[PDB]
């Protein structure tokens, strides 16, 4: 019950709405937009938050005479001590900044450098004291090492944002999960669940079934990215706890941002977040399909083991199994079949990373499309210019291929990264996406005749995104 380093944690908060009590977390994508928000956690029976962008990680907790000697295992944090925070998606740092949206923003850093990466900590009453053990469930306030001002939520003008204020907040590092019992599954993991291989997937991109649908599928999906899911609780704190037989989860389809469910009307199918309520959306594993505790404070006892445990996936409102009707429908069924058993794989980190990279650029460049079509036949919603120029910048270095004058056998490592990185980003519809922003923006002959459909100021951007989108379509081409 004492938080340690490499400890995944969430910074949540409390504020007051419509006279009620909302918890939320402290949220950034890196990629795109370095800029944190706050995710909103109380709603969780009927909207499923975005959790997989507010997992930090405690890489570092120094005394003050230790980070200043520094700049010149699983130890426990004490309160005086500066952390060092790590994005676990991003693998970016948060950051006091330099910008103002008298108090700078908060957001991720590329590279931990210099004093904007460090969060003092501070009790938040007289139980605790400089030097103590930082408890599990504690206030806290935390103080930018940079700037010297409080990690603070704003109230203005009319939506809920995080800065660096000189006004105080009280924080609590909610923990996600700590050591744990090594080859078992555990809450928001990203896998793959396979049949007998065939594995668990939805259709690829631009399918008849708008991707709706779920599938067994083998052959090259199991090295694919529509194949992937997260793992995901009902429950806040420790969720990245162990999972137990009959234990309530969400499963989350990663690329997709959609949610495995039952439906009244077309049965098991994949669903927005918005509809993802409990009743439709809860499923569990099953050692057998016989007729059929109390939820812990702690990472628990681990129970389902990755290759090893054969799981049946039932539905927990209706008690449907989940079974089929080389590809075939998957279906929820009363009986089901004698082999309806899957087992885990658990995905590394590189292709897990790309998975939600994808998401949030389909998200980000179909939002891009959507809001030039608006404008499309009438001349004279604003675009996300800063995001999708940054975006873009971003997956730019991302696909930049290796320096010539690296050694042979770490270049063809690096090459070989390279290549499949690029491989499930075309797999899932990449290509044409970056395509269809530059036809869009070619029926324009020059950025003035741009600026006749939208904003002079967006027209300031015309041709930087569309060589931007250019080089982007190259570096996803490019062999190496």
């Amino acid at each position: 019950q004492f938080l340690r380093t490499d400890d995944e944690v969430v910074l949540q908060c409390s504020a007051t709405v419509l006279k009620e009590q909302l918890k939320l977390c402290l949220a950034a994508e890196g990629f795109g937009n370095r800029l944190c928000f706050l995710e909103p956690t109380s709603n969780a029976q009927n909207v499923p938050p975005d959790l997989a962008i507010c997992c930090f990680t405690l890489e570092q907790s120094l005394s003050v005479r230790a980070l200043q000697e520094m700049l010149a295992g699983h130890r426990t944090l004490l309160y005086g001590h500066a952390i060092l925070l790590r994005h676990a998606h991003s693998r970016m740092y948060l950051s006091c900044l330099t910008t103002s949206r008298l108090a700078f923003d908060v957001g991720l850093q590329e590279d931990a450098t210099g004093e904007a990466c460090w969060w003092t900590m501070h009790p938040a009453s007289k139980q605790r004291s400089e030097g103590e053990k930082v408890r599990v469930g504690d206030d806290l306030i935390l103080v930018s090492v940079s700037s010297e001002r409080y990690l603070h939520l704003s109230t203005a003008s009319g939506e809920l944002q995080v800065d660096a204020s000189f006004m105080q907040t009280l924080w609590n590092m909610n923990p996600i999960c700590s050591c744990c019992e090594e080859g078992y599954v555990t809450g928001g993991h990203i896998l793959r669940l396979f049949h007998g291989d065939e594995c668990l997937t939805i259709s690829a991109a631009d399918s008849d079934d708008q991707r709706r649908l779920v599938y067994y599928e083998g052959g090259a999906v199991c090295t694919h990215a529509r194949s992937l899911w997260r793992l995901e609780p009902l429950r806040i704190s420790w969720s990245g706890s162990h999972l137990r037989w009959g234990q309530p989860l969400r499963i989350r389809h990663v690329t997709t941002g959609r949610y495995l469910a039952l439906t009244e009307d077309q049965g098991l199918v994949v669903v927005d977040a918005c509809k993802a309520h409990t009743k439709a959306t809860s499923f569990c594993f099953r050692v057998s399909k016989e007729k059929l505790k109390r939820d812990v404070e702690g990472m628990g006892p681990p129970e389902i083991k990755y290759g090893e445990s054969l799981c049946f996936v039932q539905h927990v409102a209706s008690g449907l199994w989940l079974t089929y009707a080389l590809k075939k429908k998957a279906i929820l069924h009363q009986e089901g079949h004698m082999d309806d058993a899957l087992f885990l794989t658990r995905c590394q980190q590189e292709e897990s990373q790309a998975a939600r990279m994808i998401h949030s650029t389909a998200g980000l460049y179909n939002q891009f499309i959507k809001g030039l079509d608006s404008f499309s036949g009438k001349p004279r919603p604003a675009l996300p210019i800063e995001a999708v120029i940054l975006s873009l910048q971003d997956l730019i270095g991302y696909f930049e291929p290796p320096s010539e004058e690296l050694q042979h056998e770490e270049k063809q490592s690096k090459l070989r990264s390279l290549r499949n990185r690029q491989s499930l980003f075309q797999e899932e519809g990449m290509l044409s996406l970056v395509l269809n922003c530059i036809d869009r923006l070619n029926v324009y002959t020059t950025a003035a005749h741009f600026a006749e459909y939208a904003g002079e100021e967006a027209a300031e951007s015309w041709k930087e995104i569309v060589n931007l989108l250019y080089e982007l379509l190259a570096s996803l081409i490019r062999g190496n």
